[PDB]
């Protein structure tokens, strides 16, 4: 009772809706949505608390392991919990968690003096002050925090955990106690419009298309040209080319509101069926969404705003004298059943399996593929996309055959399941069978493509789907996930197309998890204080110097309010990581025009790795840089699968509400223009600018150090000059482009790509060539090795360019200005040059190459 009202203020404070708003709509739908997904999410949470505390460690730490795991020495710190003593040992980092945990407890024994009743198998590895640990049957070198401890020289610092401390912690956290017959055409009546907005001296016109997803099922139809006023009168009907009988299951009806003297107004779409499959009579009054002319991607759910909104109100004629609903599976396989199979000869065997392992096609072609389906399903599996394109989804009996194959399909790879995903293929038998094939991706994979699926919700046309239980039932199972998909989620209510849907998959998941609730709770709490911090240093930077904007940033930040609301919180970039204390001495803000803040933390149990900053960025949209930055961060696993490291540097970006989000801060960098500003009485100050960069690795890498500060240069060099390429990352200056202490080189703001529309070309420059060289004029044996780094890197993409492919076009429903048509995919499909053999693509990207070495050559020549 008092709790459950506490959850529901909690849950409404969170996702930044009141739960009155959703009961409010008095919608059955949504009703039933809320209904069913809060009992499939407290199951999931009941199987949660009862889990065995491995499989707990496995839900709240998942495995942070190298992509190639998916000898040497190694010196490592142990404490066990609650203890100010350590122990450092020598492990080798192809020894197991368990043979070190066995070595920490044999020397506990000997120190505290007693034969120990523990097993090194009641206990896990915490990495000190992160919620990350090093368990299971793995070497030491195939984790992430091992891994990168020794390419970064420093030493691992683990806590011995004990499966009854693990235990305490579940507890803790646990959750409080029939169609066919119908031959007549289809119809509509257009009856009237409101509060429309268009030049009194033209006429409004409705164009009306009947879509099975982007496919017209029929041709477009418009109403009469009426007088441009308010309130447009119509009363009339509207004839599709198409038998009620043959319209599918998916069927949208489509709507666009103009003015003629083309002058767009409005749109609106709606499905023809209802959630429940009853096919839908009567008055509708459709709520019309502003035009930026068919939009049939466009959602299928009215405009929220009815106060300003135009609305067309529509009448579905009643069809028959009882209610009318698409027939069930069993009847659709009874009609599929029955269909002459395809006997051809092997001549014409050979040019379909020309085309099957082919990509657009002629007609006559089609009604091949048509013919030959079975073989397809037998023979060919993997074309069962190219097999749903010929399909005629507006004839009932086509369907029905289709569907019989389907319903017997093998499954198919992950790679085939995200090309079924796309908006081409609307049918939610098609969709069903694509999840079915993507529940074998592991969590490792499905976070990887978490932002894409997040984005195909937005195509879904029913709220109550099999995508959205997906995400749920994996978020629930997976801590990781489940933080992820709230934020993805969470950052979009401010969009009045999605707050509905998004809203009630975020309550559903507070259902699953309460403790998780509060803890996204405190990390919503800290984004508020950061606004408000934010909006007191655009105003008073404009009014005072920096050094006073900066002290007052600080004491507003010293602040009771905000010292409480700004520590002891899980990054919402990583939830592994750790902001405990805000060192507001290291606070500062950025001199450009959104003035972003530069909070830094630190954590005394985490020692130098508890030193974490985080960007904090209102006014600029987030969505196009942590979508390259994810696209960098897959050319990195897919090099690294291959056995090629070329340390890269994908650092978290996270838009976590409206013009707001957060980047990840990589301490001991700095970018080109500081270096380059070649300032006096600095360890780098340069004889030539083309030093400079040189001179400051030298400074940052004494003595035998240099030598992999160039190594780690050259590496990143080519798998940032490989990225931008491919991805058409253009404007790139001195100011965007960073560099570690390491030797590594990131390219930040990625505000532009897809070469935005003119062709971005391979960028080389001499600054870069100069270090690559060891700051000699000639070196070819260490630029040769460079271009080999380039060449090996983009043939490792082009393998899987189809992967690129498939996940950019699931980025079209993001709505990104960059990220809207064919055109846009149409940059990346010309980069990885997947129309040609390795040998022609290779022989391209040598003359590109070779272009942007003779351009970075006008410089050398200076
Ligand atoms: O305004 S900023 O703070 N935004 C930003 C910073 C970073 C960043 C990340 C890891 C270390 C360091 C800076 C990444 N992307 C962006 Cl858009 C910035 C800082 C420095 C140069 C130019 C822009």
């Amino acid at each position: 009772d008092r709790v459950k009202k506490l959850i529901n203020s909690q849950i409404s404070l969170l996702i930044g809706k009141g739960l009155h708003e959703f009961d409010s709509l008095r919608d059955p739908e949504v009703n039933d949505f809320r209904t069913k997904m809060r009992q499939f999410c407290e199951e999931a949470a009941a199987h949660r608390q009862q889990l065995g505390w491995v499989e707990w460690l496995q839900y709240s730490f998942p495995l942070q392991l190298e992509p190639s795991a998916r000898n040497r020495a190694l010196l490592v710190n142990v404490k066990f919990e609650g203890s100010e003593e350590s122990f450092t040992f020598q492990v080798s980092t192809k020894d197991m968690p368990l043979a070190l945990m066995a070595c920490a407890l044999r020397k506990k024994a000997t120190v505290f003096r007693q034969p120990l009743v523990e097993q090194p198998e009641e206990y896990a590895l915490q990495v000190n002050g992160r919620h990350e640990y090093l368990y299971g049957n793995y070497p030491l070198c195939h984790f992430q925090y091992i891994c990168s401890c020794l390419h970064s020289g420093l030493t691992p610092h683990l806590t011995m955990v004990h499966s009854s401390s693990i235990l305490a912690m579940r507890d803790e956290q646990s959750n409080p106690a029939s169609l066919w017959s119908l031959e007549q055409p289809f119809s509509i009546e257009l009856i009237e419009g409101r509060k429309v907005n268009a030049d009194e001296r033209m006429k409004l016109v409705v164009q009306a298309g009947l879509f099975h997803g982007n496919e017209m099922l029929c041709k477009t139809v418009s109403s009469s040209e009426v007088n441009v006023c308010s309130e447009p009168v119509w009363k009339q009907r509207l004839e599709f080319d198409i038998s009620v009988c043959d319209l599918p299951r998916m069927a949208r009806l489509c709507f666009a509101l103009y003015a003629v003297v083309d002058c767009p107004i409005a749109w609106a779409n709606l499905m023809l069926f209802d959630y429940k499959d009853q096919l839908k009579t009567g008055e509708r009054c459709l709520y019309m969404w502003p035009s930026v002319l068919l939009n049939p991607a466009g959602t299928v759910r009215g405009n929220p705003n009815t106060e300003s909104a135009a609305a067309l109100v529509i009448y579905l004629p009643e069809v028959a004298p009882h209610p009318v609903y698409f027939p069930a599976l069993e009847k659709i396989l009874e009609l599929g059943r029955h269909g002459e199979r395809g006997r051809i000869t092997e001549e014409e065997q050979l040019q379909l399996r020309e085309i099957l392992e082919r990509g657009e096609l002629y007609e006559h072609e089609k009604d091949l593929v048509w013919k030959m389906r079975h073989e397809v399903q037998e023979h060919f599996p993997e074309a069962l996309a190219r097999l749903l394109l010929v399909t005629k989804w507006n004839k009932h009996e086509d369907v029905a055959q289709m569907l019989y194959l389907l319903c017997s399909w093998p499954e198919l790879p992950v790679l085939s399941a995200l090309e079924l995903l796309d908006f081409s293929f609307p049918d939610c038998y098609v969709g069903s069978f694509a999840i079915k094939s993507l529940r074998k991706l592991t969590d490792d994979e499905l976070f990887q493509y978490l932002l894409q699926l997040v984005q195909v919700l937005k195509y879904e046309s029913y709220l109550d789907c099999e995508l959205t239980k997906f995400l749920l039932g994996r978020a629930l199972a997976n801590r990781k996930i489940g933080h992820f998909l709230f934020w993805h989620l969470r950052s979009e209510m401010h969009v009045p197309s999605v707050a509905l849907r998004f809203g009630l998959i975020m309550e559903a998941y507070c259902r699953g998890s309460t403790h998780h609730m509060k803890v996204l709770m405190k990390q919503g709490e800290a984004l508020s204080k950061l606004k408000a911090l934010n909006d007191f240093v655009k105003v008073s930077s404009q009014k005072t110097t920096k050094p006073q904007t900066k002290e007052m940033m600080h004491m507003c930040m010293r602040q009771e309010t905000y010292m409480e609301a700004l520590s002891h919180l899980q990054s919402p970039l990583d939830p592994s990581t750790l902001l405990e204390e805000v060192c507001v001495e290291q606070c500062t803000f950025m001199d450009s025009k959104m003035k972003p803040l530069w909070i830094m933390y630190s954590s005394e149990e985490a020692g130098s790795a508890g030193n974490v900053g985080i960007i904090f960025k209102n006014g600029d949209d987030l969505r196009q840089d942590m979508l390259t930055l994810q696209m960098i961060q897959l050319m990195d696993v897919l090099w690294k699968q291959e056995g090629l490291d070329l340390r890269m540097t994908p650092y978290g970006c996270l838009p976590t509400g409206d013009r707001t989000g957060l980047i990840e801060v990589v301490l001991h960098s700095d970018t080109i223009a500081n270096i380059q500003l070649n300032k006096s009485n600095m360890a780098a100050t340069a004889a030539f600018n083309k030093d400079a960069l040189l001179n400051w690795l030298k400074s940052k890498n004494p003595g035998e150090a240099l030598d992999r500060a160039i190594e780690e240069f050259t590496l990143s060099c080519a798998g940032y000059c490989v990225a931008t390429y491919v991805l058409g990352i253009g404007d790139r200056h001195s100011d965007n482009i960073m560099i570690r202490e390491s030797g590594q080189l990131f390219h930040i703001d990625f505000g532009h790509f897809l070469g935005n529309r003119e062709r971005v070309p391979f960028i080389l420059t001499y600054d870069f060539v100069h270090v690559i060289q060891q700051g000699k004029t000639n070196n070819s044996e260490k630029f040769e090795r460079f271009r080999g780094y380039c060449e090996r890197a983009y043939t490792i993409l082009r393998r899987h360019g189809l992967l690129f492919l498939h996940l950019f076009a699931l980025m079209r429903a993001a709505g990104l200005p960059e990220l809207s048509c064919s055109k846009d995919i149409q940059y990346l499909k010309d980069s990885l040059a997947l129309g040609k053999t390795e040998e022609e693509a290779l022989k391209h990207f040598r003359v590109k190459f070779n272009e942007a070495l003779r351009e970075s050559w006008k410089t050398k020549v200076n």
